[PDB]
C-alpha cells in the first residue's frame, strides 16, 4: 500500500490516491532561506506536459499545487514543507462520472519536492541536473544540444533525431504498438564526497531513487554495462595516454562523488493501451522530468548527510558561484 | 566513514577495517527455530575464491566467523544474531598490527549476513538465489547447466565457454590487464505479492544492494536496457502467439513480485592495481563477486518478505508444524 518515505536527512513523505481527494507530501530538511513559491514547483510540474497545448483535445487549468508550511515572506523557515495539490476531478461543490486514476499524479508529489531539492543546489553549489532522451524503440540520438531539448517533445538534444523520433512516435500512435526508451540524466557541478558506505552510497541510492519510476528496467552509472566489454587502464607509467577526465565512472567512485559531471542512464520499457484514444505511445519520455527530480532528491539527501558529519569544511576553495 | 546499517525490518548493522582488528555485523528480524551453526555461514563465505586450492597449490585457512549472539543449541532464538571475525594479518617479513587493506575482508560481513536470509528463504518456501558469471571483457556464454558452475572459476555455465574464459584470463594475466565483468543473479520460487512501491518497490531495493558491490556499474531487471529498443507488441488478448508468458520483466511488475524466478544482472568494471609485489593478478575479480551479488538478493528478498508478512492481517493459513 506504500513505502511513502524516501530520503534520510533531506526526506520526502507523500500519501495519495488519483481517485482521492488531492496529493499531498511533507518534505524535511531544507535549510532555511531559499527562495521559494508555487511557480517554483509549478513549473517543474507542468515540464512533464510538453507544448502550449500541443496534445489531446482540449485543455485545462491544469491543477495547481501549494505550499501549506514551512516558507514565510518568500522564503524556506527551516522547518517541514506541506505540499498540497486538491485534485480536482469533476465533481466538487444521476449520471455523473468516477471510477479510478487518470494519474499523472502518481508523480505530482516527488516531482514537486525534487524541485525544491533542484533549485537548492543550483542557488547554493551551482549545480545543472538536467535529463534528455537518447533512444526511443529503434531510433538513437547522438548529438547534445541543451537549448534543443525544450523544443520538442522528446525532450531530445539532437536536432537531426526530432524529426527521425517524430516520424516513429507517428506511425507506432495509428499502428497502436508502443516502445522502449532510453533516458540520460546529468548533475553537473555535484561537489565531491558525497555518498555512504557501504550500504548508502550515492550511486546505490540514485539507481533505487530511479527505480522508483515505474517501467525502468534499467540504471547504470557512466559507460554503464559497456563496462563489461571494457579492458582495465586508468593509470600505468607511460609516454603517452589519453586522459583520465573522460568519466568512465560517472562522477561517482567508491560510492563517493568525484566532482565531475555525473551520468546516469535509464531503460524504461513498453507499455500498454487498456480502455477513447490517446495511445501512449513511448509515455516513457515524459519520464525525464521526474528523473530529474529522483536524482535531485538523492543528491539533496546526501548533501545534508555530507553537511551533518563535520565541524568546519576542508579544502577545496574553486570556482565559486551561488 | 560508513553508512553501516540495510535493511528495514531484516537489518544488517555492520563495521571492521580489513587491516583492522575484526569484522561485525548485527543482524536483526531473524525469525526463531531456525536451524544455524558457523559452518552454515562459512560455506557461503569460502564460496568467494573457486576451487579447492586451485591457486598456487594449497590453502592456507581462510579466517573464521563466529556466531556471538542469536542462537541457542542450534537453532535460531529470535534475538538479534551477532557475527565476528578476528583478522589474523601477519607482518611476516598479539595480532598488531593493522595496515594491510584487503578488498575481500570488506565482503564478508554482508556475505556471512546474507547466508542466513538464503538460508531461511529456502527451507520456508524453496527459494534458490544462485548467480552465475556470463561475460569476461569479450568473452560470453549462452548455455547454461547449473551442475557446470561450481565445476569451474568463473562460476560459468557454459562448459564450451569455460576454455575461452581461461584463455582470455591466462592471457591477460601475462600482459598485465583487466576486463569487466557481466553477472546474472537468479531468485527461484519467489512468492507473488513481495515488494513495496512508491520507493521501497523491491527492484528499487535489489537495485540499491547491487550497488554496494565495488566495481558495479549498473543494475537491470527482466530483459533490462534491451527494452529501450523494445515494441511493446501484445495483443494483451493473449491471441495466438509465441511468448505470453516469458519473463520480460523478470518477476518483477510494478515493483511488486510477479511469482515467476527474479533476473538480476549487474555488470562490474575492470580494476585497478598499485604494487611497485608482482605476480597475483586479478585479473577479473569481477567473478568471485557472484556470491556477494547473491547475499545481496537475499538480504533484500528476505527483508521484503518480512515486509509483506508484516503488512498482512488476515494471513492465508498454513500448519506443517508443532512445539514443545
Amino acid at each position: 500500500m506504500a513505502g511513502n518515505s524516501i530520503g534520510q536527512l533531506f526526506r520526502v513523505t507523500t500519501c495519495g490516491e488519483s481517485h482521492g481527494v488531492g496529493l499531498m507530501a511533507i518534505v524535511d530538511g531544507v535549510p532555511p532561506g531559499l527562495a521559494l513559491t508555487e511557480e517554483d514547483l509549478q513549473k517543474d510540474l507542468d515540464r512533464r506536459k510538453p507544448g502550449t497545448s500541443k496534445f489531446a483535445t482540449q485543455r485545462k487549468e491544469p491543477d495547481q499545487v501549494e505550499i501549506i508550511s514551512g516558507v514565510f515572506e518568500g522564503k524556506t523557515t527551516g522547518t517541514p514543507i506541506g505540499l498540497l495539490i486538491r485534485n480536482t476531478d469533476q465533481k466538487s461543490k444521476r449520471d455523473y462520472r468516477g471510477g479510478g486514476r487518470s494519474s499523472a499524479r502518481e508523480t505530482a508529489m516527488r516531482v514537486a519536492a525534487g524541485a525544491i531539492a533542484k533549485k537548492y543546489l543550483a542557488e547554493k553549489f551551482g549545480v545543472l541536473i538536467r535529463g534528455h532522451v537518447t533512444q526511443i524503440g529503434n531510433e538513437v540520438a547522438e548529438k547534445l544540444d541543451w537549448n534543443e531539448v525544450p523544443n520538442n517533445p522528446f525532450f531530445c538534444g539532437d536536432v537531426d533525431a526530432v524529426p527521425r523520433f517524430e516520424a516513429l512516435v507517428t506511425s507506432l500512435r495509428e499502428q497502436g504498438t508502443s516502445c522502449g526508451a532510453k533516458l540520460e540524466i546529468l548533475a553537473e557541478k555535484v561537489p565531491v564526497g558525497w555518498g555512504e558506505p557501504v550500504f548508502d552510497r550515492l550511486d546505490a541510492d540514485i539507481a533505487h531513487a530511479m527505480m522508483s519510476i515505474n517501467a525502468v528496467k534499467g540504471v547504470e552509472i557512466g559507460d554503464g554495462f559497456a563496462v563489461a566489454g571494457q579492458f582495465g587502464h586508468e593509470t600505468r607509467d607511460e609516454l603517452t595516454s589519453h586522459g583520465f577526465l573522460a568519466n568512465h565512472a560517472g562522477g561517482i567512485l567508491g560510492g563517493i562523488s568525484s566532482g565531475q559531471t555525473i551520468r546516469v542512464a535509464i531503460a524504461l520499457k513498453p507499455t500498454a493501451s487498456i480502455t477513447k484514444g490517446r495511445h501512449d505511445p513511448c509515455v516513457g519520455v515524459r519520464a525525464t522530468p521526474i528523473a530529474e527530480a529522483m536524482l535531485a532528491i538523492v543528491l539533496m539527501d546526501h548533501f545534508l548527510r555530507h553537511r551533518a558529519q563535520n565541524a568546519d569544511v576542508v579544502p577545496p576553495f574553486a570556482p565559486i558561484e551561488p
